């Protein structure tokens, strides 16, 4: 689902929609939410809802719109998971960073905006949050279980604004040697924080996942809220 009528334009001219939640009280900082591999679906709407209840406005852009606008897949339907994996394999990461940059600019200028913008991404959106943190587009970025982070560590010194990452210790995408490289690499830049949740794997913060772990979701989420709180007026 997207908010009808909302259109954001990327630097290259491509336009796409977004699910937007205005804040309970304005002005308010705006959080851009970077989707998992399933499009803008129930978990995105639940996240927009959660962040508005916590005092933010939120914008979740349709990142798969360069491939197929309006994709919203059910993570529990096997056929749709197959379609999600196909979309992810074809996804242009650099264009996704550019689309997020455009959603971040949009977020800075809504009537309800206090001028500060944060970014929270999950899975695919978690990998994109690191790349956005290296570009410096937002005041603070958060990523939950992005894949392939160990391949992007040369960008660590590029990060110049705070970024927080939540990683599942039992995530099969991150074997022990990868977790060690990430830990060592992040340690060289104090603006980066990465926390490991030992009893959780991928997607641990989504209730519909067979990998949901309530205790790790709750700890990670409270750390996310404490980390974004300084953006509030």
């Amino acid at each position: 689902m997207l908010t009808e009528g909302i259109s954001i334009q990327s630097y290259d001219g491509h336009t796409f929609g977004a699910l937007v939640g205005s804040p309970a009280k304005a002005p308010a900082p705006v959080i851009v939410i970077a989707q998992e591999i399933f499009g803008v679906n129930a978990f995105m709407r639940e996240t927009v809802s959660w962040l508005v209840d916590q005092g933010y406005a939120a914008v979740c852009p349709d990142l798969y719109a360069r491939q197929a606008p309006g994709t919203a897949l059910d993570p529990q339907d096997e056929r749709q998971r197959e379609q999600a994996y196909k979309l992810w394999q074809a996804f242009d990461m650099e264009a996704g960073v550019g689309d997020l940059e455009a959603a971040i600019r949009y977020a800075r200028h809504q009537p309800y905006s206090n001028g500060k913008v944060g970014l929270v991404g999950y899975s695919l959106g978690g990998a994109l949050a690191f790349l956005v943190a290296a570009k410096g587009y937002v005041d603070r970025a958060v990523g939950y279980y992005g894949v392939g982070l160990e391949k992007q560590l040369n960008k660590v010194p590029e990060v110049k604004h705070p970024a927080l990452f939540h990683m599942g210790g039992q995530d099969h995408f991150v074997p022990a040697p990868s977790r060690q490289l990430i830990t060592e690499g992040f340690g060289a830049n104090p603006l980066l924080q990465v926390h490991w949740y030992e009893e959780a794997g991928h997607s641990f913060a989504r209730t519909s996942s067979s990998g949901y772990v309530a205790s790790a979701a709750a700890l990670a989420n409270e750390r996310t809220l404490d980390f974004l709180a300084p953006l509030q007026s």
